């Protein structure tokens, strides 16, 4: 699924992300954009075999099971597949451990490099919310 703006804001809000861990809903909704353009069936494969999946492009090193990255950790205790559904509750119930983890949203190179420190609330303006 490739979600719209303020769908998938609505979506967050429902499953609690805004103001996660201080996390206004502006900067989860910055995060999915640059890092899966909204769409649920991201994946992008890392120089350590290890690959990022969904729409906040978690990660197979540390926070899922996709059978391939060995010696990897499935900290969000899911298989990979399960965040490419069109059911965002598993991506977001990960995210928030890996926001929880004490690097805050610093874990999404994308959100460090394009949203920190932004005006994210225009990323739900007009939204209604």
């Amino acid at each position: 699924k490739v979600f719209g703006r303020c769908e998938l804001a609505a979506a967050m809000k429902r499953h609690g992300l805004d103001n996660y861990r201080g996390y206004s809903l502006g900067n989860w909704v910055c995060a999915a954009k640059f890092e899966s353009n909204f769409n649920t069936q991201a994946t992008n494969r890392n120089t350590d075999g290890s690959t990022d999946y969904g729409i906040l492009q978690i990660n197979s090193r540390w926070w899922c099971n996709d059978g391939r990255t060995p010696g990897s950790r499935n900290l969000c205790n899911i298989p990979c597949s399960a965040l490419l559904s069109s059911d965002i509750t598993a991506s977001v119930n990960c995210a928030k451990k890996i926001v929880s983890d004490g690097n805050g949203m610093n874990a999404w190179v994308a959100w460090r490099n394009r949203c920190k420190g932004t005006d994210v609330q225009a990323w739900i303006r007009g939204c209604r919310l």
